[PDB]
Formats: C-alpha cells, sequence, structure tokens
C-alpha cells in the first residue's frame, strides 16, 4: 500500500499533494515546492484533474506546466493528458509563458510574473 503523506500532505493515488497559499510568481512557487522535496504539480489523468479541482483555490493556482522553447512539467514529464481551457495556450501570446489552474480546474497560459493566491505541490507516496 502506497499511501503514506507528510504531515499537511493530502494522499491520492500513489502521489502526495500540497494546497500552498500565499502570493507567489510562478518561479517563488516552484521553489517553494522544491524546498518541501516536492515539485509544482504534474497532471496525468481526469481523475487527478478532478481531484485538484476538488481541493484548488477559487481564485487560481500555480502548476507545473511551463513552455520552453513545448509545454513540459517541472519533473521533466511531456503533456499527455491536458485540460486547457479554450482557445488556450494561444501562440500569439509572448511571454505568457507558465500555466495556471483556474477554481474550475481549467488551465490558462500566464506571465510568469503574475501574482497568485496559490500553488499546488506533488511528491511520491511512501509505503
Amino acid at each position: 500500500v502506497c499511501n503514506t503523506c507528510p504531515e499537511k500532505w493530502i494522499n491520492f493515488q500513489r502521489k502526495c499533494y500540497y494546497f500552498g497559499k500565499g502570493t507567489k510568481q510562478w518561479v517563488h512557487a516552484r521553489y517553494a515546492c522544491d524546498d518541501m522535496e516536492g515539485q509544482l504539480v504534474s497532471i496525468h489523468s481526469p481523475e487527478e484533474q478532478d481531484f485538484l479541482t476538488k481541493h484548488a483555490s477559487h481564485t487560481g493556482s500555480w502548476i507545473g506546466l511551463r513552455n520552453l522553447d513545448e509545454f513540459i512539467w517541472v519533473d521533466g514529464s511531456h503533456v499527455d493528458y491536458s485540460n486547457w481551457a479554450p482557445g488556450e495556450p494561444t501562440s500569439r501570446s509572448q511571454g505568457e509563458d507558465c500555466v495556471m489552474m483556474r477554481g474550475s480546474g481549467r488551465w490558462n497560459d500566464a506571465f510568469c510574473d503574475r501574482k497568485l493566491g496559490a500553488w499546488v505541490c506533488d511528491r511520491l507516496a511512501t509505503c
């Protein structure tokens, strides 16, 4: 059984999630996750998305998705499952390289220096 979570983290399947609060730019949230032995959340299934939507802040949260050159998760994994809001991401939005999750759970690309009140970390559950 792999459902062991560190204190303050919530289990879902083989992963642990941390629903962070506090005003952060994308890179500030990326390091807040790293310093807690986690990473900004990577989403790989509609079941995982549904669980996140249920615990997510109504005012928007940073997720581990970013445009490098192609959108890639901070942990290195490529996008299989996606939950972009209609029309997203837009090709012509130069500089809107980071991804936030709305209260609905749908994804929007955004300027990296935008300050959001929430961010979500993930890590593997222990046994």
